[PDB]
């Protein structure tokens, strides 16, 4: 066995370096740490231990992530929320660890809320633009709701109508350009707008089994745009945009159906021109990832180590 | 969610009290302590909490219980491992919850070694014979162990080759008769047995998915045997003892295929004549039971409460 909770919620990013991509991934204990596991180009995955907690957050919280550079080094973001269901913010500052200041503006968030975040305009002479979607219901019908920071934070805009404790991808097609996915009560996957002065529904659509985990990465000028859900126990989905959306096919391995546990989630990242990783939590518990190989295609990738238990 | 750990040991127990069926389920949370639940008749289950705790074992510990009545009341015995993998146990002495001599002797056990007990004997007037079943190692074709109380810990027998980590179903059919059953390297569940004086195969045989969870019940003077095993996410399977064995059938509701969830475990209870429980892991993650009515047949029962973490 491991130290990886089950039913956990799942947050991932990586960008490109010089000498290889760098992945982070971020998953909860039995403890209830917020643990991070790290990968630098091909080599084996690294962390995943007791050592590597960046934070605590309420049991089976939900999570999201964002990263950027700046001139103090990587920056990167973790979104949770604590025993009180009160939004919560980890900062990794270039160096080291700290707590965000998005705690103290006390935003509560639905018990069975999924989190997503995303970033743009982040550099090493500009600052970040950051977008964190929650919910604060748990009833069907339930809007999507946004917190807003651009110096400061601040409430943003509420839209859609979902299914309760919808699965939430949100991704920067473009500066100041935004896609956010949910699952509305008719349990179709919809898509939320943003290109410059107001918020629109989008044109993609499609059927999805009620209580599907969704993720969403984007890349390009065109621009490229790939949204994942999966039910736990069932096969991965991928809608591909290009210039206009393809139909939803699965992503899937013949000797190795349906890898997932029931009830889990999954999170995507994305980086460069282009990989891509989709990871979802499979029996060990083990956390395991989709690979992209552009061209060649899509095959599951090494494990995530997620630690081992005291007598194990 | 609960707070049920996802893979966690279940041990169960019962007997014929005036005023109806007592029984006591024991599960682990997930921090590794041992809790229990307890009902009384048809009355709604009760316990599961964080005050139900009855002692602390390692992380995916095995467990296994026995009880009796004696002078001072119910007496009740749970086995488990601590965290160096020392066989350990906890005593009710009839009002409360301590500490047994066993963990003193020094047993080790295998990391992935489950644990089965059988009781005899024990009553307000006579002394109990308390058979504990565990293995050394993980490796194919392992024996199994028993450690015996009969004033006193002392070694047992061992035998059978199993396969690695073997479910372990323990029952003792008449005073001083025993019957346990495993899963042979080749995948059949087998049967010892203890008559008087030596230990003998049975003749009991049958097929069964690798890593299957065994539990075995017994009663009346034929005797009747119920055998039971189980893989996760397939169907519970039944051997029926009563003068001679039946061909092994699966219990299942047509409108609720599969319940399990993969990799976990069962347990089953059995009291007057003739009631039998069946417990197993599902969605929630919560602790169900399969419940016999003489006559009728099987049914999904009553929900075992497994506590709330916080923040939900
Ligand atoms: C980039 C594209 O922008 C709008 O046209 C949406 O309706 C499309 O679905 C896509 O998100
Ligand atoms: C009670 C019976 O005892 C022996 O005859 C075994 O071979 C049978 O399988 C059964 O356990
Ligand atoms: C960007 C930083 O990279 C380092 O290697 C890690 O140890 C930190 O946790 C963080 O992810
Ligand atoms: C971009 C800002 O960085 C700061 O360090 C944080 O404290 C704020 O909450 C926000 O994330
Ligand atoms: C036999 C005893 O019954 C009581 O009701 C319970 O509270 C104890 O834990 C024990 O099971
Ligand atoms: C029957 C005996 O009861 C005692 O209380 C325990 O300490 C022994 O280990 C054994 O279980």
């Amino acid at each position: 066995p491991t130290e990886f909770l089950y039913t956990s919620k799942i947050a991932a990013i990586s960008w490109a370096a010089t000498g290889g991509r760098q992945q982070r991934v971020y998953f909860q204990d039995l403890n209830g740490k917020i643990r991070e596991a790290q990968r630098g180009g091909d080599n084996p995955w690294t962390g995943g231990s007791s050592q590597n907690v960046i934070g605590e957050a309420k049991l089976f919280s939900p999570l999201a992530a964002v990263t950027w550079k700046s001139a103090q080094g990587i920056q990167i973001r973790v979104y949770c929320v604590n025993k009180d269901n009160i939004l919560s913010e980890f900062v990794y500052d270039g160096s080291k660890w700290i707590t965000g200041q998005l705690g103290s503006v006390g935003v509560k968030v639905g018990s069975n809320s999924k989190l997503a975040a995303l970033q743009w305009g982040g550099s090493e002479s500009a600052p970040p633009n950051i977008r964190v979607y929650y919910q604060k219901s748990n009833g069907s019908g339930s809007s999507i709701h946004e917190y807003v920071w651009s110096g400061k934070w601040t409430a943003g805009a509420s839209f859609g109508s979902t299914v309760p404790g919808t699965g939430i991808g949100a991704t920067a097609i473009g500066p100041g350009r935004l896609r956010i996915y949910y699952q509305a009560t008719d349990n179709k996957i919809r898509e939320h707008c943003w290109d410059s002065n107001s918020w629109y529904v989008g044109g993609f659509s499609a059927s999805a089994s009620a209580g599907v985990s969704i993720a969403a990465i984007s890349w390009g000028s065109t621009p490229n745009i790939r949204v994942y859900w999966q039910k736990g126990r069932e096969e991965l989905y991928e809608a591909a945009y290009g210039g206009s959306w393809n139909t939803p096919g699965q992503i899937k391995d013949a000797s190795r159906p349906t890898p997932s546990l029931p009830d889990t989630f999954i999170a995507a990242n994305s980086s460069g021109n282009i990989d891509i990783s989709v990871f979802f939590q499979a029996s060990g518990v083990s956390l395991q990832q989709w690979q992209w190989i552009s061209g060649k295609g899509w095959s599951i990738g090494a494990v995530v180590p997620t630690g081992t238990p005291a007598g194990w």
